[PDB]
């Protein structure tokens, strides 16, 4: 790896610093991008890795994790916490999913190429240098500009029933209203046999207040679950529920796709209950006089996990992803 | 105007067609952009002009007017209704506020120049050709990608000021807030209402509901279709609460570029001195976020859009009773 | 004008040089673009102005005029010929209709703004400095990337019948197969100068017959105006003795694309067509199953402009039909 | 492959649907582009793969294959016909040779990389998943925006048994001429019979090109015994079938030494002679400067003719073909 | 003007703040750009206006003015000093001459349009709101990315002979080594009959250490000259001269022009004496094997005022501009 | 390689031509870029490979090498000289460091991929086809638009002491005022193949450095003389008086003055100037702010400025100076 980092991850105490990722530009051939990293190590216990900003426009983890990284102290800690709140820095500056450097979706570039373009090199550092240190990974996402999402965690239905149990338990600990079992960074975590949670904590290009609340509590809840900091998870839900309701997305049927490009009007938001064969929304063809909207229907019973982001949708886009009980 | 339209606006009945706006592209020197226009004219009464999509990322108006354009029949009409739901077609196609043709904010180009670039040409067409026909104008906006907005009308001679408050009341939005298109309507002395029906780059379900109804109420109010404005509110209220934005203190401004986390949403009540939010500097380890305060009491009208804000952006605009 | 030119247009003989048009770039604040101008002046007679490359992607005028500018001798001339084969130099370098400098179609910028952006400044120079010297303008165009065109002259119906016949006469001398009755041409006309336009190809390519007709036409115009010796030569490839006068005047002449997609034509420019016959089809290759949309001609005539790009955009004309004048 | 396809290529009957290729955009991270596929399978026989739109600006395959796909009936078929008229959908939408997604010329991306950018992923789908099902591939091209081309098939000089089968398929196609990391490079590596076509260019739709292309793909199905009938290969000038030609030497290429405005003396399909003038590069930016004359260096027929008026140094402005010889 | 400013330019004391220029973006329809303005007013005397950053890539004014703005105290002042070190904020942030907002050279946009695009709007604010207050204007430039310049002031040959002499006097007071005599800012200052100095204090896309020194001292000198702060101008020159030398650029002959695009190698830098007929440099054609470079010659005796910037020059660029002794 | 070249590198005499690199454009699918290559072969001796314009905005190698390529004759030569003055032709045309074809920094692309994008395919041709013919390589660079640099040669520290002596000696013969000892660059390819490798830094600031052109033109002749390919002995006299090259080095993180913030950087020194640890390197001004004081930066090594600030507006994470110190073996 060409990405330089001087942090001693074996050292007791707190270190807050940067990994320095080389970046060549026309007027800065030897330029660097500074990726914030904080590590708190003390006492005895497991390593929790918290990442945010893998996509530049996904704010909730950037906020939750940098806030924690400023405040967390060695004497609060039994084990180790590694925090990278803002991984894809170039993309964070442009507030986009894709890299303004090489156009790549970094979360389609793992495990990476140490000699590749920026996103490939960064993917490689993450998977090869940072990740092997982790006992558990929480990679914090939202839908960015693509959809809204109802605050939630997510995981894969694992082969190993033991690992499957631990990830479920960690997700219950995290305590979002829902947990959804479903070349990404998470594919790397899973391939190394490390427990893997992701989150979906908003979107619509905006900051989700409830998403931030849920995500800040979530990462503390995981540190408590893992016994890295004192206490037990606070998992109470605003509509009365005492904890996380497990869900799944396994069926082509769970997706409402747009057949044509146009202006899509939805009938429901995320978190709302929906049933099969009924109206999901209409694609209006505002370009035409007289022409009637094209009705879309859900083809699943369940609840809306992702709902329509941009008003103007392109053929091939999902306008809704419906989740159902696990 | 260079923009051609064959519609006979004085003809009784229904005409649905297009204004043909010329556009030169590198592989289409003689290309045209087709702007939808629908006109219903029957009997006797005034002209209502309904415009939407002046900005391309402002949907609710394109939805409400295009749905009404499709369904309104001459029989229910006393007077005349002109309906252009999708004014700025190039920007509608790109989903942006600004034109992909000439880079302009068309809503900074009025009264417009018939010899100018695309947006200036189109601005001139709307003001010089279409607008002189109207007795009231309802111009439908939302905050698009810049903000979110709580469903509302807006506006700004006490007699004509009354007729405007009355038109707004009929519209029936929860709130009416006292070189744009609406500056042309006003200059010409025509009743002028705007709306702010949403934002966050998304389609607002209530914004659509409110706006679909608001436009029917305007026709009722003006005696063009039968009935009375249905102005009942979801919060209990009998109708529109008139509000104002005037003080420089109403705007919560961002002093620095960074990641803005709000404390409140649009529609929510706010007090002077309380925390509006923080700008986070995620580029830095160890750096604390910059806290921002409201300076006014009232309710959030416009609230933060993009997570990453630029120095000199507003992150909240507060309204208060008129 | 900010555009400098040291050419003395009243001096006998030959001057070949440039108008220097200021162009501010990020690494060249004081940069200039050189616009070729050749003037030949001798004896007594009228002034002929020949322009090409007003659109960067329209080649035949660039070729025909630059060729004549190189070859024409002051002893052959009685009067004055002013030759600008390559007007819109930045667009010529990008091979585009629109300016890579300010994005403008210069032929929507006349009479121009001397304090405007580059295309407006250049429009002003052409109308205010160059054009007033002219007794006749031939502005050489083609359809560039937009269409193909059958080799032809064009002109406006002048309400004044006297200038109308004078213009018809010049067009007949030019001797293209067909003459069809804020652009540069509108300026020529507002100044009471005889104005001919041409359409000598397109399809993003150089048209061999277009070049031939264009080179001959400008010689013919010189002869017509008495500026060089000889009488116009106007015989046509398909045997006709002279130009046939034509017109386009009805909305019906245009075959418009209702939808964006892949347009397949039935005829090329130059071909006779009849009302209600198939003009072609818009295929929707993004769709399985979906049948193409058939389009019809709405007039009888000869195709003047035919489909350019395979993929057409809603609102594009895919044919323009001309009829006998 | 990440490109999902529900089509069962073993099922008798007709399936017309899409390959769903992942395309992450800034406001559509889970977006898809739908690539039209139609398969017809019936009875007993070989598989014919027909592809068009590998380059977005080459129209004649998109028209001919999508037209056949809509109309061809499983009952008519003894074998299997897989039809993708519109392969490079993003480039098709932009009307460009190169991809607007990743800037790649997909026909420089084969065999492909399933973990690569969009064009690499698509190329891998085409070579790995689609292609191995074929006994013969016809990949339909034109010169798009780069040149015009005289209507023709093309193929590589190969193994006399494979060469004979390929030449026989070319003859059946019946274009006026057949000219002996691309897609066709994969077809050949796999030992599948591979035909290409060149059915126009000049950024436009070529009427004869569409006619010849439509007839050609029917003729191949007939040749293969896949549908009933015998190939119809008669030519407008009177010839009974295709005339074999070759492009083999550097001499066959007229090269632009300088950037300028190229005026040709000939078009595609026309006969030319060594030492005759090919055209002139004009320097319209200069007064006084004479245009640069270019010469042909081989006798033959123009196969590819100049496209854009403004040519760049290092561009070919003509490719001359000559009668085929069996001896290479 | 749509550009807002709450500063009371008639108030005694120091106000440091911003003009708020509206900038509509796709995700910020109601955005603003904040343009730094510092006013120091005290006692009695004339108003000095100091502007930098009219071009985003000309640094020396930005540095000198923002530094003075930070430090200058009302108690030191008799009159009024208005300081905008960073006028063209969007171009400053992109480090370009041209605006990334509307593509304009702001210095081709004066006197401006209050209803125009951003640069036209800003140009109109500066001319119509700020400039009428000034008794003297120093507008600080450098050659940015286009050239290097030898540190200097500049002015025009004014038709008003008394204002001409006052400007020459002002130039001498500024004390740069050299002072060199319609839509620019300075053209507006001159139309309003205000004393106008420009500067040229570097370029080459870099920060010129002597350019900063001379520029910082220059602006203090003008204040002393105008009587606004105490003291006598410091005009000692590094090579021993007592003060500024008046020079001029007046004829076409003064400009060495590139006839061709290529790689320009100069023989001299700014500040260097050159003679007529001597070699100015060579344009290399690195794209060619064998081709000799094109020799360019100076056509006037004098000193190089602007020297070549970019190595790769475009046909029509100036590659040297020679100044000669001033004559009234 | 898809890059075609007809030059017979084993043939005596002079061949001046082009390698033809395929470059697919929307209106030229079969387009090519011509990369100039001149080879002079005569008699008996080692092969010297001279490359310039690996970055399009680094001019001094393009001038020095194309000039030598035009003038050099087979009869003055004992061995073989291969000259590519203008390697990255598209970036040369755009006057940029990065490629306008694929946006790559070609010098982060070696050893390259013959099936990749343009810059990758060009990097492969240079390493696999041209580079193996060489006994020594001089790859001529400058700081382009990024920095200025004081005219100098450069080389890595080679663990191998005999190679180090051999490379040090070639640097001495080249005869720039300074030689600076300091994975996907072209030089790393030369090094991997165990060929003597020199770099240069002959200027920058977006401009043509007159002294840089002079030192580069002389240095390549000197290198040829050193290797015994042409007659004579190196000329190593320095403008400032010195008899030859002074060896220096860059080894410590403390050698780099880094910008912690984006802003307008005002330097205190140019390249070539002596500096002291703890003293002021310059200030980052925040011209977007009223009242705000600039941020002072300090040098953290005694020495001579090797690379100095380029752009006025610097970005957080850029170096604004790199200090070199006397060489210690
Ligand atoms: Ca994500
Ligand atoms: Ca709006
Ligand atoms: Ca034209
Ligand atoms: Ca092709
Ligand atoms: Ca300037
Ligand atoms: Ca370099």
């Amino acid at each position: 790896s060409r990405i330089a980092c001087d942090i001693d991850f074996d050292r007791d105490g707190r270190q807050a610093g940067y990994a320095r990722a080389p970046l060549s530009r026309n007027n800065s051939g030897w330029g660097t991008v500074e990726i914030p990293i904080t590590v708190v190590k003390n006492g005895s216990g497991p390593t929790v890795l918290l990442t945010g900003g893998v996509h530049g426009d996904e704010y909730e983890g950037q906020i939750a994790i940098s806030d924690l990284a400023r405040r967390l102290r060695p004497e609060e800690v039994q084990g180790r916490v590694i925090m990278l709140p803002a991984v894809n820095m170039p993309a964070i500056q442009s507030d986009t999913r894709l890299s303004p450097v090489d156009g790549r979706d970094i979360n389609r570039c793992f495990p990476g190429d140490p000699r590749g373009t920026f996103s490939q090199m960064l993917a490689h550092f993450l998977d090869s240098v940072i990740l092997p240190m982790a006992d558990i990974s929480v990679d914090m996402h939202t839908a960015g500009h693509s959809y809204d999402s109802t605050p939630s965690t997510n995981m894969h239905y694992l082969a190993d029933p033991a690992l499957r149990a631990r990830t479920l338990a960690a997700a219950e600990a995290f305590g979002a209203p829902h947990n959804v079992v479903f070349s990404t960074f998470t594919s790397c975590v899973e391939r190394r046999g490390i427990v893997s949670l992701g989150t979906e904590l908003g979107g619509w290009g905006r900051v989700n207040i409830e998403g931030v609340r849920i995500g800040k509590r979530g990462i503390l809840n995981v540190l408590k679950h893992m016994g890295v900091i004192e206490g037990t998870p606070e998992t109470a839900q605003r509509g009365g529920a005492a904890g996380t309701r497990h869900m799944m997305v396994r069926e082509a049927d769970a997706y409402v796709m747009a057949p044509r490009t146009g202006l899509f009007e939805p009938t429901h938001y995320v978190g709302e209950e929906v049933r099969t064969g009924e109206t999901a929304g209409w694609i209006h063809f505002v370009e035409d006089v007289d022409t009637a909207p094209l009705e879309l229907l859900y083809r699943r019973d369940g609840i809306v996990w992702f709902g329509a982001g941009p008003g103007r949708v392109t053929r091939g886009d999902a306008v809704a992803v419906v989740m159902e009980d696990y």
